[PDB]
């Protein structure tokens, strides 16, 4: 089971960032035949059924698949969190302020919690900032983690209006590059909130 556990880590990091350097050939669109995968040295111990089986029992849909045919077999890929270039990854483009979702929330933790009040958030290592359409129950939500302490919630229309777009993934993130050095700068920022141990609001500029 725990090979499950392993199997989908080793899934994320390939399909995520390291697949050109592992030498897989891997499409614009992050695309990857699975067979091809499962015979780098990582890969070797899994069978298809497995992968198969980690892929319809995730809860967050990070990974899609797709029939491909004979000749490649199965096609692979993670709908998102990618540091790879992918530019013709499937993604909804949330070009006006109606189509963004209810409500835009990053969830963290207070380790990190002064530097996003001084910088902003930031893309770190991936393409894209990650957020969630709503919070979750008492809930697996995608697009947030699930232990946070903090949310952060962001002011979608004021983004947009200063250029900074936005995308949803196929399986309900939504995502945005950020500014040019990848920061979601703190004017963006509308309100905050203490998750775990007791919901309380947080204070910010
Ligand atoms: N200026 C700043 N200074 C200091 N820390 C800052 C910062 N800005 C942000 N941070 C924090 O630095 C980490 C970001 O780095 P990451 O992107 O890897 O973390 P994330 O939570 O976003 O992860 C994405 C998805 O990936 C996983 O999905 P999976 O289930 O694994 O498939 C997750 O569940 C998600 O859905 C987070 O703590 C940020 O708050």
């Amino acid at each position: 089971q725990d090979r499950d556990v392993q199997l989908s880590k080793a899934l994320s990091y390939a399909l995520r960032h390291g697949a050109l350097k592992l030498g897989l050939p891997m499409g614009a669109d992050g695309f990857v035949p699975l067979g091809t995968l499962l015979q780098l040295p990582q890969f070797r111990g899994f069978s298809a059924e497995d992968v198969q089986r980690v892929v319809d029992t995730n809860r967050k849909q990070r990974f899609a698949l797709q029939l491909g045919d004979p000749s490649t077999g199965l096609l692979i890929r993670a709908n998102q969190g990618h540091s790879l270039q992918v530019p013709k990854l499937e993604l909804m483009p949330l070009e006006t302020p109606q189509a963004l979702p209810p409500m835009l929330v990053h969830g963290t933790f207070w380790k990190h919690w002064p530097s996003i009040l001084l910088k902003g958030l930031s893309c770190q290592g991936r393409t894209h900032i990650h957020l969630a359409p709503g919070l979750p129950g008492d809930g697996i939500i995608s697009g947030m983690r699930s232990h946070c302490e903090i949310a952060v919630f962001i002011d979608g229309p004021l983004a947009l209006a200063d250029g900074i777009p936005f995308f949803r993934s196929a399986n309900g993130v939504i995502l945005t590059p950020g500014n040019t050095d990848g920061f979601l700068l703190p004017k963006y920022f509308k309100e905050a909130l203490q998750l775990r141990p007791t919901r309380k609001p947080l204070s910010l500029a």
